């Protein structure tokens, strides 16, 4: 473990940092006036080493046409290309993989929505993204850290019309990891 799990956190120091100015910096706040008055940062779970988990890429030759969230105030067409199924809480769960049209930066998308989805988090789903070492074919692992799902744009702004999830990826499990997120303040 601690041979990956090193690199893991190489990668990990840079992405929370990058990811962090993506909403600040590179998109100006999608968190709430009202929210980031009290608060300041995108919302993140601490590095749990029990939330990530590892997943069999099973990559669909023709993929359809799922509209989830982007960082620009709009909603834009995703192509299934991937589901990622897993072992996580005592059975195998899966996920799928997204990506607009024709990405190449790694940019795969995966909604999960779960127990702490409007109770112990935010309403909407919890909300990852992956950026793997390469591109993923049918056969391929890959690392999916739920303790670094993100703020989604849509559960802290109205102004965007919220992902459209497959019922597949609805997991019945509570993905509690580092710090939550008080909806009811």
């Amino acid at each position: 473990m601690d041979e990956d799990t090193e690199d893991w956190e190489t990668q990990l120091q840079a992405n929370r940092d990058e990811k962090d100015r993506f909403f600040s910096e590179h998109r100006q706040s999608p968190i709430p006036p009202e929210e980031r008055d009290d608060f300041d940062g995108l919302s993140y779970f601490d590095p749990d080493p029990d939330y990530r988990v590892e997943a069999t890429v099973t990559v669909h030759e023709t993929p359809e046409s799922v509209d989830l969230e982007t960082s620009d105030d709009r909603t834009v067409r995703y192509l299934h290309v991937a589901t990622l199924s897993f072992d996580l809480d005592g059975e195998s769960r899966d996920l799928h993989a997204f990506r607009q049209a024709a990405d190449e930066s790694r940019t795969l998308f995966v909604p999960f929505r779960d127990k702490t989805t409007g109770q112990q988090s935010y309403d909407g789903g919890r909300y990852m993204e992956l950026e793997p070492d390469r591109d993923l074919s049918d056969g391929d692992e890959i690392t999916l850290d739920f303790n670094l799902a993100y703020s989604p744009f849509c559960a802290y702004s109205d102004t965007f019309s919220c992902p459209l999830p497959p019922e597949s990826n609805w997991l019945e499990t509570a993905v509690t990891a580092g710090e939550r997120t008080d909806l009811e303040h």
